[PDB]
């Protein structure tokens, strides 16, 4: 096989974490660990031989995968888990914990090997995008809300008040009468007016339950901004062989805005070309930032989608127009209105490539 | 230090796999392998041995793994990253691989020890996870466009009604009459009729824009799309400290459903019932199916979270209706829809606990 003292050689030199521990009923006695273990757990190995790992869990008890870990050390099968511990300093880390019992016939007992790694910064990194996913989810339901409010306003300002003039119109046009029926009728027009202006005010009043979004802005650095939107937004990159290109400057990173607006353009945009992209030869999507104009600088997202016919795009950031057959045509609207508030001006063109490229300035 | 060859004996009997291989120049070639790497690889040690893990690549050499474990090796430095390995009959699988060299003194010759698992299920779980939050993302704007469109045509079809038969009346009443203004007002009376017709059907076209998703009806398995809401909804729960308790019935998977619509109605209370659990000092959360009655299927989702006051419990289902800060109140109006849209039963009601219970059926 293998030189045996080479391989405990080896496991001790290993950078993950390697332990052997004995069954004592309820107990699983330690019996060897490696260096590994002992900078990860910040702990001495003569301090913690012969006793059972339960004290890494310290005084968070309550964690299932201690009860996971006990039945399937109780059954003998082998398990994977992970727990949260804490180190001789006290500073907390996620350990993923690999057990595997196996039944030494030279000693009749039973010892179990365990393979120890620390995952803390993978499950931070999935906490991050956990907290992206909810804070987005959120200020997206509210601009959809914003928008559809805003151009049922619109939509329904126009014949309201188009009723409201024809109400005031044929009261003008009674009052020059002195018939019986005049009186009632003119009564009946009232109470339709008392209505037609609850109506009004009702439109309103939805509309200032959509717009108590907090509108603020703050620093933001671009560069990270456009990480968490390409975490987000580009799911189909993989997939889709999509060609991701970063063209920054480092001297012009932040600029005056919220960070979760500029994530939900960036999302908008990523969607829209990716959603593009199905059938194009060349897929590269590209992102830059240059110096454009009077103290302000502009950004870039390029790409060999689909395009625009001729009748198409001037009438992309108008709402509700759409090509897709489950868009919704709020998103470029919304993503113009955003970079507007944030004094920049928005727009878009065909490429060379017949694809798409679409500009906005901070 | 510590017995040796019975360490041997530990690493051969491992679930994980662990190789050692040694340098000869720019290779690695195969000195040890683990009958847990068989198992992984589907090949047999004498078949595998004596070469580099290179040819587990398969044909698939430009992933960038491949560079970063070439320059890792070669600089010294110990390593972990994921491959794409393809076994003997050739399906793909992919590895996380963990290296670590250690420059053996005795023999002043280079060795690896390699950690190896099968982290296929990760990959896969982690693309659905991120399809889902896509789809999540989407018909969560969706739907809260066509609720605030529904509520506004709720809250405006009273009086809309009402000007509508006003004007009717006004034109019954006047009818007949003898004056000067009488037919020019008739035909006002009528355009402003008409407009008011036209105002309503305005809403319904922009509710209709919105409601252009599609209404299908299900065969989907529900412990599936349980996990999948509880992968969407759950992420707090090993953090926060969430007791989760799934009870679920084999016999009772097959459920009458658009299986979006309810991943966003178990989304909505998976998400409530961690914001109201934030503070809690007993935190248990248990869903269960059942074969209730009417030849479907009863799903039961009970908290122990901070609950509602008295006064609150009636006002629950009703559209905008919130309490904290970071609501909106349309979460449980759309989820209330969508039951009565598919046909079921939607309720909820006080716990022992303090907490809540919401019941659907499907
Ligand atoms: C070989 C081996 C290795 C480990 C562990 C167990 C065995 C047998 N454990 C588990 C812990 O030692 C207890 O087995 C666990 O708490 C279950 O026992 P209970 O407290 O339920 O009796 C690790 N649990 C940890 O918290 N950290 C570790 O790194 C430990 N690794
Ligand atoms: C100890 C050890 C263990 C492994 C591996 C390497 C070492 C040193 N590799 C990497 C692979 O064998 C090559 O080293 C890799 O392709 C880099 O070498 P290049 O082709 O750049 O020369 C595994 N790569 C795999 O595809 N699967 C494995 O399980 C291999 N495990
Ligand atoms: N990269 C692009 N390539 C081609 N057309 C695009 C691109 N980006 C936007 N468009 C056009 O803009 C329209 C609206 O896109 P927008 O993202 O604003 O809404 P939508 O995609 O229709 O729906 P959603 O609200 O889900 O995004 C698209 O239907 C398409 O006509
Ligand atoms: N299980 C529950 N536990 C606690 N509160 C609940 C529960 N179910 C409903 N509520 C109450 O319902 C109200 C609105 O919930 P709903 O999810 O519909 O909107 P929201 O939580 O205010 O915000 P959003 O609409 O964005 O979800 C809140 O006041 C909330 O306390």
């Amino acid at each position: 096989m293998i030189n045996a003292k080479l391989l405990q050689l080896m496991v001790e030199h290993s950078n993950d974490g390697i332990v052997v521990a004995e069954q004592e009923g309820n107990e699983s006695i330690l019996i060897y660990v490696n260096p590994a273990f002992e900078r990860l757990t910040g702990y001495c190995a003569d301090d913690i031989l012969y006793q059972d790992c339960r004290f890494l869990q310290g005084e968070d008890h309550d964690q299932p995968g201690r009860a996971i870990i006990r039945e399937a050390i109780r059954e003998g099968r082998p398990c994977c888990q992970v727990l949260r511990n804490y180190r001789k300093d006290g500073s907390l880390f996620w350990n993923e914990l690999s057990i595997t019992p196996v039944h030494n016939e030279a000693d009749q007992l039973t010892y179990y090997i365990g393979i120890q790694r620390d995952v803390t910064e993978h499950q931070q990194t999935q906490a991050r995008l956990q907290e992206l996913q909810s804070e987005l989810v959120h200020v997206s339901r509210l601009s959809a809300m914003g928008e559809m409010a805003s151009a049922l306003a619109h939509e329904l300002n126009q014949p309201l008040a188009a009723i409201s003039n024809y109400m005031k119109g044929s009261r003008r046009l009674l009052a020059g009468s002195s018939d019986p029926n005049t009186p009632k009728v003119e009564s009946a027009l009232d109470r339709a007016a008392e209505q037609a202006l609850r109506a009004g005010q009702i439109i309103r009043r939805l509309r200032d339950f959509v717009a108590r979004g907090e509108s603020e802005k703050r620093v933001e650095s671009l560069s990270k901004l456009i990480e968490e939107a390409g975490a987000l937004g580009l799911a189909g990159a993989r997939e889709q062989n999509v060609q991701l290109r970063f063209s920054l400057d480092p001297g012009a990173d932040l600029v005056l805005a919220d960070r979760v607006q500029i994530q939900q353009v960036l999302v908008n945009l990523f969607r829209n070309a990716l959603e593009a992209m199905a059938q194009s030869q060349r897929r590269e999507l590209v992102v830059t930032n240059t110096p454009a104009a009077d103290d302000m600088i502009e950004v870039e997202v390029s790409d060999t989608g689909s395009g625009f016919q001729d009748d198409v795009i001037p009438n992309l950031f108008q709402t509700f127009f759409t090509t897709k057959d489950t868009g919704m045509g709020v998103g470029l609207s919304i993503s113009r209105s955003i970079i507007e508030a944030h004094g920049g001006r928005m727009w878009a063109e065909s490429n060379a490539s017949g694809g798409a490229t679409f500009r906005f300035t901070l």
